């Protein structure tokens, strides 16, 4: 832990007891060979998200995964080498349209994006820069060469997919078709820690919903990796519409998720850019 040199620091204690109760400095948001053993209850919970009939042994899968992708990444992505890390987290809302936020977005040290969201042809609004990009097998698009891919695994097969799609191309389906092959270089792949998913669900969502959305997973990841966090493209537009910029059930609690980001903004732990 080090205090940052930004105007404010996310880690700063005693600003908000609500914040101090939830934020856990000892959490590691990325999987490594050294941190990969899940406690029993964590592992059971994670298996219940999508309930694969009979998953391959997790230890086996992870051993194989780290023969492919790097197994000794710094879990905070070398935050300790800088004194202020400024991050933009850019969601998929149509509220980005005609917002003109691109240049401010690209002014950040890291820019974090998710799902199939394009920047090409939208740069004036969403920026041209990406440092990190959150995907899963059923929500992937090819990424520029300089972009770190963060796989968010919601079942054991998602880990097997990363191995397959960078090697043999044998996995072409989960419950829907998925890319058999991807072009991302192995050394640019990061794996969101399943225990970090549960931390977000338990501490930050307080168990609202079946499991956390990519949106809220990206935000809480950024609170740990960054010193300063600006959100873009979260929520509805000014007309109340939920449409993506480029084009309910109980599984996620979008209302509660949006309430978390709202509270975070109210305590200056993030700034929210609402767009149009
Ligand atoms: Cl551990």
């Amino acid at each position: 832990y080090r205090p940052c040199t930004c105007t404010r620091c996310i880690e700063e204690q005693r600003v908000s007891a609500w914040f101090d109760e939830r934020f856990n400095r000892s959490m590691q948001p990325l999987l490594t060979a050294k941190n990969a053993h899940l406690e029993e209850d964590t592992y059971k919970w994670w298996l219940r998200l999508q309930r694969e009939k009979k998953p391959n042994n997790l230890n086996d899968t992870i051993r194989e995964l780290f023969q492919v992708v790097p197994g000794n990444v710094d879990p905070l992505l070398e935050k300790r080498l800088v004194s202020c890390r400024r991050c933009a987290v850019v969601g998929n809302s149509g509220n980005l349209k005609e917002s003109y936020y691109g240049p401010q977005i690209d002014s950040h040290d890291f820019v974090l994006r998710m799902n199939k969201a394009p920047t090409e042809g939208f740069e004036a609004d969403v920026g041209s820069k990406t440092t990190h990009h959150f995907v899963y097998p059923e929500s992937f698009r090819e990424l520029a060469q300089e972009v770190s891919m963060i796989l968010v695994p919601f079942k054991t097969t998602d880990l097997e997919w990363v191995i397959s799609a960078t090697t043999t191309g044998r996995i072409s389906h989960t419950y829907v078709p998925v890319p058999a092959k991807i072009k991302v270089k192995k050394e640019k792949i990061l794996i969101y820690h399943p225990a970090f998913i549960k931390y977000v669900f338990d501490r930050w969502l307080q168990g609202h919903g079946r499991y956390p959305s990519t949106g809220i997973l990206s935000v809480i990841f950024s609170l740990h990796i960054c010193d300063e966090v600006d959100l873009y493209g979260f929520g509805a537009d000014s007309k109340g519409n939920w449409h993506h910029y480029w084009e309910k059930t109980g599984v996620h609690d979008g209302d509660f998720e949006s309430n978390v980001t709202t509270i975070l903004a109210s305590i200056n732990k993030i700034r929210i850019f609402k767009g149009r």
